[PDB]
């Protein structure tokens, strides 16, 4: 169902990342981390304080599509295990992710993010805010991911 997923929703803020490629959106799924350039990590810090829930909603650049989404579970740090990303940094932010299916651009063309002058959600810079009722909305765009459940991430909140 999507009961679960709308109460993580729930007054979450929503933050589009862009990658340069498919290997670092891999990395993340498998170790449930990322990790963004110093201008970014100050925003979601300061957002990880003030939500219920902080999203993170990936697109990687040129592929036509958003490829999932993750919650924020910590603030970033430093001097964890080392993360061999593919690089064109601050410190670490862990993850839990929600869905881990792909979702085409074509299916969110009707969604405008009014915090980006209401072009469509796609359009945006790595670390764009989604305005709410813009980003629940692409966030139950996407395949239902049967893989995952939601209960552990509840409790987190």
């Amino acid at each position: 169902g999507t009961s679960k997923l709308k109460y993580v929703l729930q007054d979450a803020r929503f933050f589009l990342i862009k990658s340069n490629n498919h290997e670092n959106v891999s990395l993340a799924k498998a170790k449930g981390v990322w990790s963004t350039l110093p201008v970014n990590e100050k925003k979601l810090n300061l957002a990880f304080r003030s939500a219920r829930s902080v999203i993170l909603i990936f697109s990687v650049r040129e592929s036509g599509k958003f490829q999932g989404f993750a919650r924020l579970s910590s603030e970033s740090h430093h001097g964890g295990s080392p993360i061999h990303w593919v690089l064109p940094l601050g410190g670490v932010f862990k993850i839990d992710w929600i869905c881990r299916r792909e979702l085409p651009f074509t299916k969110s063309a009707h969604l405008t993010n009014p915090w980006n002058e209401h072009k469509p959600v796609k359009i945006g810079r790595d670390g764009q805010e989604i305005e709410l009722e813009c980003g629940t909305q692409l966030c139950l765009l996407f395949p239902p991911d049967e893989s995952i459940d939601l209960y552990q991430v509840i409790h987190k909140m």
